[PDB]
Parts: structure tokens; C-alpha cells; sequence
């Protein structure tokens, strides 16, 4: 199931090899997963001091939107959003094109701190359309290809700011096929419900559904950051089921069909704050590290790297420490580094890359959820004196072949 939410909105798949893309200082780095790994600067834009880009203004994403099969670089930035079509050939295009003038700061009034902006291929045409909460509901730009973008339109009145009451501090709204029908659905954690709002398969979105009275600020106890919540399919059918780390740790619902969700369980004590996991400190991360089609629960702890796998059914063994490293102990800061559970291999067993202090490390997964001895993949790509500070710059993982 893949799947979108606010931390990764880009889907990286299961089984492939994930690229790095580094929205750095002066423009966007690829490094390109290769035997020899050689980052380079591809595009001058889109960056902190090319074309005044920032965190805190404007989103910087990975998706196709040409249906090449090729990743493009997006940007939701001030008079629009820019593309830099992938040429093949290990080139990206500069300068960018703007291909629509909405869903930007300028543009549109979109702000970070009020709304969301994805890409998704919704419709399942082969390329990615524009998806917004923005402040009336959700605003939907459809790919016409040829990078002709249709204009921003409400399709639903609700998960926006000022359509239902959604706000950032409190509720989460990701993109997810709860159905089984292939098509991604809105999934948002709202006050006191998980609600669900159907793909219409027209480009629109169906009146929320109430579906699970849990995993809520208002309905269980669960706080941003303190308490995160993920979309993953853990039985293998291909929908998405319900997973949070909670207080006394991991709670399950699972999806019965139709959007259409089994009772909450507890189903790992761990991961929770009750055993020292703080949002602060200790990522977590819901990943396929078997190749089996099930997402296993992955944690960056005190001590290092903890991971909980899936029996197949939605059911798990008891969380255990695989890796003495990209831990707390090792100097692992959630302000300054980066943690990632994918595949890098091609295996569809997810590896784990950090971006550390001064330079880029990784661990690769022996097929069955253990880890090797970590290597160094690069220089580049880590904090390095503020080089790649998340407060300036942004790193993604990211298939740049789809
Ligand atoms: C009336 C006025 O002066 N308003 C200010 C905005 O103009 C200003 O936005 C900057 O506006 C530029 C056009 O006047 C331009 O759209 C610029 O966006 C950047 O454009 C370059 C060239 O197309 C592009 O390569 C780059 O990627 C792009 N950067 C972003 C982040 O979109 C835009 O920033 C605004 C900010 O300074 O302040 C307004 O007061
Ligand atoms: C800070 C403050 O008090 N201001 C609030 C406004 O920011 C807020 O605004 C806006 O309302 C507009 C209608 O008057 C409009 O809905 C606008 O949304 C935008 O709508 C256009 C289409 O009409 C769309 O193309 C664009 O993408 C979309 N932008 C977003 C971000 O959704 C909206 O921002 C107001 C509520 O109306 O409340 C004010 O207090
Ligand atoms: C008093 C207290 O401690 N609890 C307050 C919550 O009740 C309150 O939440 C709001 O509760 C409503 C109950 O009728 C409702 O669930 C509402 O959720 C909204 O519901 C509509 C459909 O009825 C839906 O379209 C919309 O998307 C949904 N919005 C969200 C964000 O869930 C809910 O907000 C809360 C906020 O007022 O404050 C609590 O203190
Ligand atoms: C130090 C101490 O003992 N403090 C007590 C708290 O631990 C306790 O909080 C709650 O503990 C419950 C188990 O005893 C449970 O973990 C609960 O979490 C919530 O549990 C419900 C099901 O019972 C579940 O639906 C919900 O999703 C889940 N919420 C989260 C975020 O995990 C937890 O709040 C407190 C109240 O019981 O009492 C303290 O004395
Ligand atoms: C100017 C100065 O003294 N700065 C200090 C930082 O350098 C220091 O951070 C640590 O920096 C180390 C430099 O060699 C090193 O990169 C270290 O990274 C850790 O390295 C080990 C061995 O390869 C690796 O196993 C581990 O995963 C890795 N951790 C990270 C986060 O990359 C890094 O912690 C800082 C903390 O002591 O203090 C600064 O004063
Ligand atoms: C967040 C985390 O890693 N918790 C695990 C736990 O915690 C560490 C301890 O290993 C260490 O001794 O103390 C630090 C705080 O300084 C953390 O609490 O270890 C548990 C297993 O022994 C594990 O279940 C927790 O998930």
C-alpha cells in the first residue's frame, strides 16, 4: 500500500532502489543510487540562496508529474508551483517551468503552518495531480500532462482550516487506499474521529465517514508528536490499516474493507512514551523489512535501532534492538540529522540511511530484518557546520526511476 502522509509525503517504494535528493543551499544534489555514488548539483533553484526558497514558506517535493516514470522536481513556492522535469540522462531541467499559479505562498495564501500540499496520482493515470488542505477544504489541481495543470478546485468541504477546524498542532490528514480499490483515499485524524473521505475516481472526494472512534486528541489521548500515527498496510491485501504509538505502546486497527475498520488492539509494548520514546528524540518509522508485502514496525531508540515485525496477519513479535547505531547514543539528534527505513537494494527489504553529522551512513538489511555493519556512503548530504540544516535545506529519499 503506498501510501502519503505529512512526514513522508513522498511514497518510496518497497522494492527498488531509493535515491537521495537534497534541496541543499545552492540548488538541488542527487545522489543518485549507483556502485559509486557521486552527488551533483542539478538544478540551481529551488534552494535557499537560489531563487529564496524556505522551510518555513514553501514545500519542496519528489513526484512524477509527466507520466514518464521519471521524478521530477516540484515546488510549491511564491507566484506558483515549478517543475524540473527529469531529461533522462541523469539531468533535471533548469530553469524550472511554473506550471500553475496557485498552491503558493503568494498565490493562493498557502502557509506551512495552516495547510498541506501533496502529490498523487489520484486518478491513476500514471501521473501525479495536485492535492491541498487548504483553508475551504481540499483543493484539487488535475495533470492534463504535458505539464497543463488544470486550476485549483474544491472537491470537498472538509479537512481544511476554516472547513471543519483542522489545524497542524492537533489532527493529521494523509492520502491512503482504505477501500481495496487501488485508488488513494483522505484519511484525517480528527478531534474525536478517524474519518475517511472515498476517491470518487472523478478527482473529487465523498462527504467524511466517522469510521474509528480512537487514535484522536479528543478520542484516546493522542498528541502530535508525542503520540505518531501511520497509514500502512500490514496484512498484505493492499489497503491501508491504522498503527500509532501510544502510551503503553503500538495500537492496530485494522482494515476490514470498504473503509471499514476492526477494533483497536495493542499489539507491541513498546515504541510508547511509557518506555522513554519522545517525539524529540526517538523517530519511528513503519517499514516492508521482510519483502513480504507487510509493514514492521522500526524504531530509532536510546541505544540504536529496535524493530518489531509483522507476522503476516497484523499481529507482531516483541520489539528488539537490531542495530547499535542511529540511536541517541550515537549522537543522533532529530534537529540536525535525518533517518530513513528504505529500500536500497532492490530486495524489497528496507535498508536504513541517516544523515548524519558529517557524513551520510547506512545499514543494509540481510533480507529477514537484521542489519549489517554500518558503511559510509558520503560526505555530502550531512549537517556539516549548518551545510544541511533542516531549518535551510531538505533531504528526501526518493525513486527517481518509477
Ligand atoms: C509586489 C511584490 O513585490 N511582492 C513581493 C513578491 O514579488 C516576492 O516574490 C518573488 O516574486 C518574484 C516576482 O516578482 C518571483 O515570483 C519570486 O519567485 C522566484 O522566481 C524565480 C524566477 O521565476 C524562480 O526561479 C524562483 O524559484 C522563485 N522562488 C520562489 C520561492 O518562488 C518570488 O519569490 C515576495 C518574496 O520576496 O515578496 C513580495 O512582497
Ligand atoms: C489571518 C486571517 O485572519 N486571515 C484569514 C484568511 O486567510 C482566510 O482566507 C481565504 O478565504 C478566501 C475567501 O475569502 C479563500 O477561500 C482563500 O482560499 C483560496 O481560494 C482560492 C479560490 O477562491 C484558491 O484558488 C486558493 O488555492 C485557496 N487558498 C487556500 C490556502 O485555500 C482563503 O485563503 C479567511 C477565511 O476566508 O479567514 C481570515 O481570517
Ligand atoms: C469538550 C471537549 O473536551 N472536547 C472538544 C471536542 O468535542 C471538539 O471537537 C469537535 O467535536 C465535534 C462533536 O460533534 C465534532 O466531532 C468535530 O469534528 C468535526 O466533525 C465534522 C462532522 O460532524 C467533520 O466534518 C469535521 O471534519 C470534524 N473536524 C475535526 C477536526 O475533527 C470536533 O472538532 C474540539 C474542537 O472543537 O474541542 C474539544 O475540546
Ligand atoms: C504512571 C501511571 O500508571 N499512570 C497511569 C497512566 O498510565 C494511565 O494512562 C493510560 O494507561 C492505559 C493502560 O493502563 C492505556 O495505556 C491508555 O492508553 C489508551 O488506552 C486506550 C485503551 O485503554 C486506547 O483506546 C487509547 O488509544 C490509548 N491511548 C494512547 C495514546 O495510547 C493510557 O492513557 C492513566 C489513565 O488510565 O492512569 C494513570 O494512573
Ligand atoms: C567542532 C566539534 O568538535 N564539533 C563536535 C561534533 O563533531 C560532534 O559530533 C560528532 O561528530 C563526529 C565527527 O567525527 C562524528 O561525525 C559523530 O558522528 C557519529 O560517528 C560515528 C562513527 O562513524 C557513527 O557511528 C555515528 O552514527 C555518527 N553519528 C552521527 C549523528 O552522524 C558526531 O556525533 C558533537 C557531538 O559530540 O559535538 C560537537 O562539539
Ligand atoms: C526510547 C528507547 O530506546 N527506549 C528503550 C529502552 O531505553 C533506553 C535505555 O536503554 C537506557 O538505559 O536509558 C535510556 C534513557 O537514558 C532509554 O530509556 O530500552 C528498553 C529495553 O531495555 C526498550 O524496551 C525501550 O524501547
Amino acid at each position: 500500500s503506498n501510501v502519503i502522509t505529512q512526514d513522508l509525503p513522498i511514497p518510496v517504494a518497497s522494492r527498488g532502489f531509493a535515491d537521495i535528493v537534497g534541496f541543499g543551499l545552492d540548488g538541488v544534489v542527487i545522489g543518485r543510487n549507483a556502485v559509486n555514488l557521486q552527488p551533483f548539483l542539478a538544478v540551481k533553484n529551488f534552494a535557499q540562496n537560489a531563487g529564496g526558497w524556505l522551510t518555513t514558506k514553501h514545500v519542496r517535493l519528489i513526484a512524477d508529474t509527466t507520466g514518464t516514470g521519471k521524478g521530477d522536481i516540484v515546488g510549491f513556492g511564491n507566484a506558483g508551483v515549478y517543475v524540473s522535469v527529469n531529461n533522462g540522462k541523469n539531468t533535471f531541467a533548469d530553469p524550472p517551468k511554473m506550471v500553475i499559479a496557485n498552491f503558493g505562498y503568494d498565490a493562493g495564501g498557502w502557509r506551512v503552518e495552516k495547510h498541506l500540499r501533496y502529490l498523487a496520482d489520484i486518478r491513476k493515470t500514471g501521473r501525479a495531480d495536485i492535492i491541498g488542505f487548504g483553508e475551504k477544504g481540499v483543493l484539487v489541481s488535475r495533470n492534463n500532462g504535458g505539464l497543463n495543470f488544470g486550476p485549483a478546485t474544491l472537491v470537498l468541504k472538509d479537512f481544511g482550516y476554516d472547513a471543519g477546524g483542522w489545524r497542524l498542532d492537533r489532527h493529521l490528514r494523509f492520502l491512503a487506499d482504505v477501500t481495496g480499490n487501488g485508488h488513494l483515499d483522505i484519511v484525517g485524524f480528527g478531534d474525536k474521529h478517524v474519518f475517511i473521505s472515498r476517491n470518487n475516481g472523478d478527482g473529487t472526494f465523498a462527504p467524511a465517514k466517522s469510521v474509528i472512534d480512537n487514535f484522536c486528541i479528543d478520542a484516546g489521548g493522542w498528541k502530535i508528536g508525542d503520540h505518531p500515527r501511520f497509514v500502512a498496510d500490514l496484512t498484505g491485501d493492499g489497503t491501508a490499516d491504522i498503527i500509532g504509538c501510544g502510551k503503553a505502546g503500538c495500537w492496530v486497527a485494522l482494515n476490514n474493507g470498504g473503509g471499514v475498520f476492526g477494533q483497536v488492539k495493542l499489539v507491541i509494548n513498546d515504541f510508547g512514551t511509557d518506555k522513554g520514546w519522545q517525539a524529540a528524540k526517538h523517530p519511528r518509522f513503519i517499514a516492508d523489512l521482510t519483502g513480504n508485502g507487510r509493514g514492521d514496525v522500526v524504531g530509532f531508540g536510546n541505544a540504536g535501532v529496535y524493530v518489531a515485525l509483522n507476522n503476516g496477519d497484523g499481529t507482531f513479535q516483541s520489539a528488539k534492538l537490531v542495530l547499535k547505531d542511529f540511536g541517541v547514543q550515537q549522537g543522533w539528534t532529530v534537529s540536525k540529522h535525518r533517518r530513513f527505513v528504505v529500500d536500497l537494494t532492490g530486495d524489497g527489504c528496507a535498508d536504513i540511511i541517516g544523515f548524519g553529522e558529517k557524513e551520510t551512513l547506512v545499514s543494509y538489511n540481510d533480507g529477514k530484518g537484521n542489519f549489517g555493519p554500518v558503511k559510509a556512503l558520503t560526505n555530502d548530504f550531512s549537517f556539516s557546520g549548518g551545510k544541511w540544516a533542516p531549518e535551510t535545506t531538505v533531504c528526501w529519499m526518493a525513486n527517481l526511476d518509477s
